[PDB]
C-alpha cells in the first residue's frame, strides 16, 4: 500500500482537484449567513477557515513560480503576514470570500498545468522549513482541501477521504511527532489492516486503534469518536 508520493504526477493532480471540488461542494452548502459562525476549528469562524484555504492556494502558487522561474518566492512573506491576511480575509463579506476561493483555486490549477517537467522536481521550501520538490504542492494542497472540507462543518467526513491520502496522513503525522520526540509510547493502529503508526519511543505503550479514517481524525486533533485505547482511556494526541 502505496503513499501519495509514489503516485504518478497525474494521479496526484487528480486527487488534489478531486479534494478541491469536494471542499467546494461543502462551501456551497454553507449559507452566507453562516460564515460568521464558529467553524469546527477552535478560534476560527468559517470566514477565517475559508480565507485560509484561499491564502494557502496563493502560497502554493508562489512555490510553483519559484519552481518554474528558479527565483526564490517563499510561501508567505512572514508568519505575521500570514496571520494578518487571514485576519483581514475573515472580515470580508461572504460573496467576496467565495470569489477569492474560486479565483485562488483557478490560479493554482493554471500554475500546475503550465509547470514544466523539470520544474516539478525543483527544490523549494515549505512554510514549516522542509526542503521538498515543487511537486510536494500537490500533496500539500490535498491535505488542506480534504481535511478543511470536514472543518467547514457541513457534511464532509474523514471517511470521504481517499485511502491513499489517509494512509499518507497517518504516516506523516506520526513521522512529524517522532521527529519532535512527541507521543512517547503512543502508537496508532489501523486495526482492519493491522498497520501500526508509532511515534516517539517510550516505556509505556498506549495503542489507539480504529479504522484508518478514525485514527487520522484522532491524530489530526479532530476527535476521538472513531478510536479506543488499549489502556481504556484515549489520551489527547500531540499537537498537529
Ligand atoms: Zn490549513
Amino acid at each position: 500500500m502505496t503513499t501519495f508520493h509514489d503516485l504518478p504526477l497525474e494521479e496526484r493532480l487528480t486527487l488534489a482537484r478531486l479534494g478541491t471540488s469536494h471542499y467546494s461542494r461543502q462551501l456551497s452548502l454553507v449559507d452566507n449567513a453562516e460564515f460568521g459562525e464558529h467553524s469546527l476549528l477552535e478560534g476560527w469562524t468559517r470566514s477565517h477557515l475559508i480565507a485560509h484555504v484561499a491564502y494557502n492556494a496563493i502560497a502554493l502558487c508562489n512555490l510553483m513560480h519559484w519552481a518554474n522561474t528558479g527565483e526564490e518566492t517563499p510561501m508567505y512573506v512572514s508568519p505575521e503576514a500570514r496571520n494578518e491576511e487571514i485576519a483581514y480575509g475573515s472580515t470580508l463579506n461572504p460573496d467576496a470570500l467565495r470569489n477569492l476561493h474560486e479565483h485562488s483555486v483557478a490560479r493554482l490549477d493554471v500554475a500546475w498545468r503550465e509547470t514544466s517537467e523539470d520544474a516539478w522536481s525543483h527544490e523549494v521550501l515549505t512554510a514549516q522549513g522542509r526542503t521538498v520538490p515543487a511537486s510536494e504542492t500537490l500533496w500539500m494542497r490535498s491535505r488542506e482541501v480534504w481535511i478543511h472540507a470536514v472543518d467547514l462543518g457541513a457534511v464532509a467526513t474523514f471517511g470521504d477521504i481517499p485511502e491513499v491520502i489517509l494512509r499518507t496522513l497517518a504516516a506523516e503525522i506520526t513521522q512529524k511527532w517522532t521527529s519532535q520526540g512527541a507521543g512517547e509510547g503512543l502508537v496508532l493502529l489501523d486495526e482492519p489492516s493491522s498497520t501500526r503508526y508509532p511515534a516517539a519511543p517510550g516505556q509505556d505503550e498506549v495503542v489507539v486503534s480504529g479504522s484508518l479514517a478514525g485514527i487520522v481524525r484522532y491524530a489530526a486533533g479532530r476527535g476521538s469518536d472513531g478510536v479506543t485505547s488499549s489502556t481504556g482511556e484515549v489520551p489527547e494526541p500531540p499537537r498537529w
